[PDB]
């Protein structure tokens, strides 16, 4: 029952109630019906203080949802920067691919987020990683007009 608790008070932002269940044995990287853990809602959901805690307790950083998102790849795609920088510190896979062989970098670039491309470029993000289409995320810049991003990437191309 912990678990469930958890899921939802990390999607919640309810910091005070995530050191409660955790304090109570909460299991850390319980899963839901889409296989989230804490950390992928708290990373989704901007929440920066349960993100921090949830790592200290133990939070698998690299946690794989249904769709074999990371953590890493929701806050990329909601554009959270604070957060991709404490996922990538605590060890993040800057490069990890979900099923669709989608990177980090891509995400950023699609979304159109370029200081966290900036960051992801900073951390070793890989761009000629390419995902099941062929696209690298400096083709998924150009694709979706976002001029910014394709230029830094075009650096390295």
């Amino acid at each position: 029952d912990l678990g469930k608790k958890l899921l939802e008070a990390a999607r919640a932002g309810q910091d005070d109630e995530v050191r409660i269940l955790m304090a109570n044995g909460a299991d850390v990287n319980a899963l839901d019906d889409s296989g989230y853990t804490p950390l992928h809602l708290a990373a989704e959901d901007g929440h920066l203080e349960i993100v921090e805690v949830l790592l200290k307790h133990g939070a698998d950083v690299n946690a794989a949802d249904r769709l074999g998102d990371t953590p890493l790849h929701l806050a990329a795609f909601v554009g959270h920067l604070e957060i991709v920088e404490v996922l990538l510190k605590a060890g993040a896979d800057v490069n990890a691919v979900d099923l669709a062989g989608v990177t980090p970098l891509h995400v950023a670039a699609f979304y159109g987020h370029l200081e966290i491309v900036e960051v992801l470029l900073k951390a070793g993000a890989d761009v000629n990683a390419q995902d099941k289409f062929g696209k690298t995320p400096a083709d998924i810049a150009a694709d979706n007009g976002h001029e910014d991003i394709a230029e830094v990437l075009q650096k390295l191309n």
